[PDB]
């Protein structure tokens, strides 16, 4: 368990940029004169922060948050800790840190909400949208086995589960196609960084593995901290130059959502090795750490599991 | 014009948090089986994201982006360049840069759009909903007289037009109540902080006029950018204590849509000022500042704009 770091933090650079998009004409835009109706809109592209560190490590590091949430994901904890963000920074590290296509500050394309309003398309056509609520997202994220009871051991700051609660959002994955567009979206960006390390979470876990499958071009690594899906043992043969680490948190047993795609992941990570590639499954209960969260960059312990994922990158971007 | 700031910045402190959020019941949050469709939901909160500088001025800038945008609306602009957020925090001054409730990072409610989905309320339940598109927009901000066709002078950089598209966003302002929950969350926000300049644009223009009206506590300076909508004249006896500056760029008269904007705001300023208070409406073509869009914290001249507005800030606080 490492020391907060301290005292202020310098940067060479900082910014934001959208990577993507698609030019879409619609009819309806707009159920008043105030903006007109018809009209070319931009969706589709993704949303990207970077913060760059002084003397910044060769490979940058790109944050892609999971279901229900944004890139705050990776910000200040709802407890008010220093997030993922801010510790890689200090580490050294360049970050990117993504809003998902139709997430956050990510445009969605409301033509159809508004072609139903008009009478113009029938109910069924409106979007799939989804929010998970507070109770269903305590059990989703392992805090206790049901709301609202916590386990006794949990690294997560239950006592700010109302903040935790401020920073999810409705979802559009379900609107949108799969592989889901941020996944192009983040081949674009590799290749303009030339290099970075790719670390997803949840819903977002499949994405940099659909990423390289696409283009295996500027991925130095992947990260997927529990993922909703790992690739199958039969597609491991695009990834065996891209080194891999999963991370699993604890309390995983008891929750039939999680204990089998932990055995999945490690499918995966076995074929990946019998095949010449470098995949490694962190269980961090094996290590001795034990309670995280699958919101584990926003447990008590945040920062001694960001040290053991750095310790991999350092070792596998060498 | 200022030389652009060069080197590193050092932050005493950088963060994000939520003001606000109401809980409501659902039982419309899912058409599928992954999540329960019955659950409790916060919405109408505000995304904060905060930078402080060293030796930080006593008093932060908080800033209200307008329609169809989010925060990105003071980050870089559009062709690269540094933005109002990071020239203000060179300037000493500790920024609080929001996205507006139901707006980026700031959760809506999807509810309603589900219960129509499954039959349980009628297709008038659907929010009210829109978005800008490029033709539209390139008039509203006044970068020319048609789409795609500039004005010869703007200082907006037209040829990153694509990028600006990029970060527009549909807008769910007609579905929230008036005045808007980010109103509240302002509030809340300046009480937190114990005193900030409220800065806005377009239209949450009204918005930091509004908050004072509910409270005046914690709010130190308003500066408003092009507002869509100016207190009137009858409603500036709150207001009094409380310096105002509103800032209008060029090719406002050719505009119907802008002309009486910027009409209205100097009858709102004139009242304030004889109720005896303390307000300017700054053009900046009578300053000899030409060109200036609708956006014009993105303009090529963006960091002139600001060392206007900083210079009256530093006056006026």
């Amino acid at each position: 368990v490492p020391k907060t770091p301290a005292g202020p933090l310098t940067l060479s650079g900082q910014g934001s940029f959208f990577v993507g998009g698609r030019d879409v004409t619609s009819e309806t835009l707009s159920l008043s004169p105030k903006y007109d109706a018809h009209g070319t809109v931009t969706v589709d592209q993704m949303y990207v922060r970077y913060q760059i560190p002084q003397r910044a490590k060769r490979y940058p590091i790109t944050l892609i948050h999971g279901c229900c949430l944004t890139g705050m994901t990776w910000e200040t904890t709802p407890d008010g800790r220093m997030g993922w963000d801010e510790y890689f920074l200090r580490k050294g590290y360049s970050t990117y840190v993504i809003d998902q296509s139709g997430r956050g500050r990510s445009a969605t394309d409301i033509s159809a909400i508004n072609a139903v309003k008009l009478g113009k398309a029938p109910a069924s056509s409106l979007p799939d949208l989804f929010a998970a609520g507070h109770e269903a997202a305590w059990a989703i994220f392992r805090f206790g086995p049901r709301y609202p009871d916590a386990f006794k051991d949990t690294q997560f700051p239950v006592q700010a589960q109302a903040e935790l609660w401020q920073q999810m959002v409705p979802d559009w994955l379900g609107s949108m196609p799969t592989p889901n567009p941020t996944v192009a979206n983040l081949s674009k960006l590799a290749i303009k960084l030339d290099g970075t390390v790719l670390l997803s979470h949840s819903q977002s876990g499949i994405y940099p593995f659909q990423t390289a499958a696409m283009n295996p071009k500027g991925i130095t690594a992947i990260v997927s901290v529990e993922p909703g899906e790992c690739p199958k043992p039969e597609d491991v043969k695009p990834l065996t130059s891209i080194p891999v680490l999963v991370v699993f948190g604890d309390h995983i047993e008891e929750f039939p959502r999680w204990a089998p795609r932990l055995k999945a992941c490690h499918a995966f990570i076995d074929a990946l090795n019998a095949a010449g590639g470098k995949g490694q499954l962190m269980s961090l209960p094996a290590l001795g750490v034990h309670g995280n969260s699958h919101m584990m960059m926003q447990d008590r312990n945040n920062l001694q599991v960001a040290d053991l994922i750095l310790d991999w990158i350092g070792r596998n971007t060498a």
